[PDB]
RNA sequence: CGUCGUCAGCUCGUGCCGUGAGGUGUUGGGUUAAGUCCCGCAACGAGCGCAACCCCCGCCGUUAGUUGCCAGCGGUUCGG
């Protein structure tokens, strides 16, 4: 039910293109295109759903990040409905290591969200 | 105080990179008087600069008329 609809277009990708240390799902090369194996594939499915079944529910956090044409609002829709927070647009450069800076632009968000109501 | 020159610049906080000096921000294309602004971006902002806030000169209005003008019967030294 899984592996059922991820065969459907939701592997196999770029071709002679590749990062050579993600060789261990890859699986085979047909038309050029560097086939991904979806056994390992569903298990290290089940490896990360664990960890976020766990650290989803501990209070933890995800952070939604993508910047892509292709991965733009189906990130932005998919992101919101968890109280998860998101980068639709481009994800600017230290949000994390500089978030105490990057709070004062929340906070310019915030307080110029008091001067619309204003 | 003159000067580079009213020139568009010089930086900092924090983050990143770099052993380090130091970059990055401030590069790139566009754009203006301008580091002016936006689009991308390991940058996100901020400070002094620029611009604007000041004043004159421009137009119009309100108030005000010992300057000002004939519109007015009309004096008339016959002259604002
Ligand atoms: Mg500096
Ligand atoms: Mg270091
Ligand atoms: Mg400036």
């Amino acid at each position: 039910v899984k592996e059922l609809l991820e065969a459907g277009v939701h592997f196999g990708h770029e071709r002679k293109r590749w990062n050579p240390k993600f060789a261990r799902y890859i699986y085979a090369e047909r038309n050029g295109i560097h086939i991904i194996d979806l056994q390992k594939t569903m298990e290290e499915l089940e490896r990360t759903f664990r960890f976020i079944e766990d650290l989803a529910m501990r209070g933890g956090t995800i952070l939604f990040v993508g910047t892509k044409k292709q991965a733009q609002d189906i990130v932005r829709m998919e992101a919101e409905r968890a109280g998860m927070p998101y980068v639709n647009q481009r994800w600017l450069g230290g949000m994390l290591t500089n978030f105490k800076t990057i709070s004062q632009r929340v906070h310019r968000l915030e307080e110029l969200e008091a001067l619309f109501a204003s």
